[PDB]
């Protein structure tokens, strides 16, 4: 009533799921599967079919963005391959939304394809055709493409404010365009930088509303939507047990009680695909642990108590459980337990080794935050730059979330690659900035900082002499070229395997997701985000 | 950033306050006072005139939703007395809008003038003329007097689904209407349901776009909107500071920690005038003990540390703090410590023996809070009645709210009143069904209940044997009978004196804005409520 904060949104509705019995289950594999099977005849028909470049083109682009293509994945990559290889392949032909579509699925699979393409849609001016306004389809196409853009590629630049135009105009001009819920969606979220699960959920949806759609592709998204649906509230009941077991430890109750669903919707992000489940409990855990640890550094202790309980996180050992302070104890007793739990995990398969490099992450958030706590404490007011480089990017999680995600994928995570997220490569600096940055030009306006609480904007203003506007538009470039280095990130050929990179840019994907600012956790949107794809099944 | 569950929308903007000097508050003082004088003299004007009802009716309306009819408050009672006397008044030959005017404004000040009022509005079928439908100002009037219908007043029952029906035909079909703005904001809020501080601002706002406002009045009610800010900030610096103090006690944060200034908002609800800064304190205060001794019932200690809790805080003693356990310590020594405070605010009075009053109130919450704890951990499901009766109306805080919105209202508040509070009078009840239902209704959806812990939808869900639709239709038809009790209460002849009475229609009015939910503490709809009344001054 009055007074009361807890707020508890969602109850024991994740707790009370009944997963169907194994003889439905295996007989809804065995329908998705035939459906598959389907699909693939399909695209071998369309491959081997000797003009038809445009029915290939949109085969593809829908069997991705319906969120099968995991289901195809090697048949894809081939097929794109081909594509690319073929240098009479018609694309000086296309109109916008095929030459559109030509360059983003070529661009997101790794092929470094020229803006040149785009030199017939462009007018004496060296600007897009306005005349191009009434092609709503296409301009829609080019504005989706234009965020796969890396450094150099100006044409998108201009391309994005282009379509932004057009297309907003279509929102305010045409309310009742057949494809205003598209553009109006893909101007909230461009597919590219969304949720692949949620994107995927909505595609489906839109997908139905489309009179030209092929009803066995409609028929395949929805079939396997509804089956990894199942696994992941399988997950997610499951998971839910372990987090309230851990928040029952303490009497007063942690910040994050009752938050496994905004922290599983956080976990879905990297991956959703049934191979990731282990991966998908890694990142669970680790967030709740972080959380926790993240309440002790934030709580109202003294900054010697706040040293030990570094210290102690440095030596990691249960000796240390005796020298902490009351209140300390059950984060650090979660910290030893759940990475002796991921041992545990990864021993039948002989790599627990590997733990090892996610608890020097885990060690390493303990500093981060140890530092931003000291800044606070000793009133230092660090230079924007500073507040980045030397805590802020890092505590924001990702250094610990690569390296928590390569926990969990078996033997494609070599030993080098870990070695190589350890050493913070810009790719996984980009990540965090993404991150950082969002979070905090969305948490709090100048006037409402916290004294001597360091932060990105305020560092910002106070060591340029700019105004609040101007501090966000510069920091809002630095977002928007950490998004180049994620696109560049995916050009061939990799630094690392495709399947750890994609870990990455899923990472940058659900910050965009999350931290939509123009609230950050547990709001309204966060609640219809989570309904969208963890509540009811699809219909039919 | 990930994992971090610590929003501070706020930061130290309120602590950071700096208010005026002496010199300079005096001279804005008196430039408030000086425009007071000039609107009570067109006052006296229109009141010594002839036949001329509906310019002093504008008038007195005008000065009641710009906010500033506290500083003409007998002055405005005695017109309107006049009016209810005269008999000769006219009013057989308004419009709809002046009728509505005439209808509302009688009610609102006690007089129980009739329906019939309405009659030359119906067609033959005994309804309102969808003609009618054409004159938006009118149909906006009587959707704003519909809202103090009573018992027996099944026209305006009518005229709420009437009115409902074409003003949103108003917004869908003509967006461009220049009354479009204030019907949006009608529909979610009803002047007479909502928050006084808070509409008096949008009104002020309104106004300004009037054409034919009074320039006098607009500046009447900016310049007091602006003094009264300037006292808001000021108690919100030191209350914020008090609030802080507090929070320091405990090494692990409360969840209300950061939430002084959603509290403050809930205190503004009640009394936002310069005369009532004490009132305000102590609602304030109360509020942070009650949010502090929620926590304890709230979190995962056993039934025998609340009965424990509990007992000790039927003794009300400092001795109880060697008893109980640790974590209990702040909370209980907060409850002896604050009520003490208040015996010292209201010494020099002589009135201290008054805080008994609100002390065996705070011994009542405990009690109901004891109850809901022991239904969950007994599993026990109680019926609707028995979960309203014995514990959740009590427990929303309204019992406790309103006898210490008493507490600060000095000799009007005799012994008598403080008796007839504590023995649960109909309207307190009321104003508590009020924001127990709401905050139920609102809180979640059947399938996201918690187990064992009774809320007013699952009872009546599981009572009744009826689906969620009709369980949230019964619960509001209950919401709305409790609505018709709270205007009866503001008919003569009052049980209580007036300003006693409008401390408990204040408490329904505040919580009809802070559970709009068509959803609860601290989102966007909060923040943006604490923006519009306590960040900037109104310019010019």
């Amino acid at each position: 009533g009055i007074a009361s904060f807890h707020p508890s949104p969602w109850g024991d509705y994740f707790l009370k799921y009944v997963p169907c019995d194994q003889v439905t289950q295996a007989k809804m594999e065995d329908e998705v599967k035939k459906v598959e099977e389907d699909v693939k005849k399909e695209l071998r028909k369309l491959a081997k079919a000797v003009g038809k470049p445009l029915e290939l083109l949109n085969f593809i682009d829908v069997v991705e963005r319906l969120g099968v293509g995991y289901r195809l994945e090697q048949e894809i990559e081939d097929l794109v391959q081909a594509i690319f290889d073929n240098d009479k392949f018609g694309v000086d032909e296309f109109d916008l939304y095929h030459t559109s579509l030509w360059f983003r699925l070529l661009r997101q699979h790794g092929f470094h394809v020229s803006c040149d393409v785009f030199g017939k849609f462009k007018g004496r001016n060296g600007r897009f055709k306005d005349s191009l306004a009434s092609d709503v389809k296409g301009i829609l196409g080019l504005y989706e493409a234009s965020h796969v853009r890396t450094h150099g590629d100006d044409t998108l630049d201009e391309a994005l404010v282009f379509t932004t135009t057009h297309l907003k105009a279509v929102v305010t001009n045409q309310p009742n365009h057949p494809l205003v819920p598209q553009v109006t969606h893909a101007l909230m979220q461009p597919y590219h930088k969304g949720m692949p699960r949620l994107e995927s959920r909505h595609f489906i949806a839109f997908y139905e509303k489309d009179p030209y759609h092929d009803k066995t592709l409609l028929k395949f998204g929805k079939l396997d939507f509804n089956l990894v649906q199942a696994l992941h509230k399988k997950e997610l009941k499951d998971l839910s047990r372990w987090w309230k077991d851990l928040d029952m430890h303490a009497k007063m109750p942690f910040p994050s009680r009752d938050r496994v669903p905004e922290g599983y919707f956080w976990t879905l992000g990297p991956f959703y695909e049934p191979q990731f489940a282990l991966c998908r409990k890694f990142f669970l855990q680790v967030f709740k642990v972080t959380s926790i640890v993240d309440d002790i550094y934030d709580a109202y202790g003294t900054i010697d108590e706040l040293t030990a309980f570094t210290k102690a996180a440095e030596r990691w050992d249960r000796s240390c459980l005796d020298e902490l302070p009351e209140y300390m104890k059950v984060s650090y007793a979660s910290l030893i337990d759940t990475f002796e739990e991921f041992e545990r995990d990864l021993a039948p398969q002989g790599r627990s080794w590997s733990v090892k490099y996610a608890r020097e992450e885990m060690i390493q958030m303990c500093r981060v935050y140890y530092q931003e706590a000291k800044w606070c404490h000793e009133k230092y007011s660090p230079t924007c730059d500073e507040y980045l480089e030397k805590a802020s990017i890092v505590s924001f999680g990702y250094n610990l979330g690569t390296v928590v995600c390569f926990l969990g994928m078996g033997d494609v995570a070599t030993k080098e690659a870990f070695e190589w997220a350890r050493g913070n490569p810009k790719v996984v600096r980009a990540a965090g900035i993404i991150g950082r940055l969002m979070d905090d030009i969305g948490s709090h306006h100048f006037e409402q900082g916290r004294d001597h609480v360091p932060s990105a904007v305020e560092c910002y203003i106070r060591q340029h002499g700019v105004d609040e506007v101007t501090a966000q538009r510069e920091l809002g470039k630095r977002v928007e070229s950490s998004w180049k280095d994620i696109n560049e990130m995916m050009l061939k050929p990799y630094m690392m395997p495709k399947p750890l990179l994609t870990r990455i840019l899923n990472e940058c994907r659900i910050v965009d997701v999350i931290y939509k600012g123009e609230y950050t956790f547990s709001n309204t949107t966060m609640k219809k985000n989570i309904s969208h794809i963890l509540t009811d099944p699809i219909p039919i």
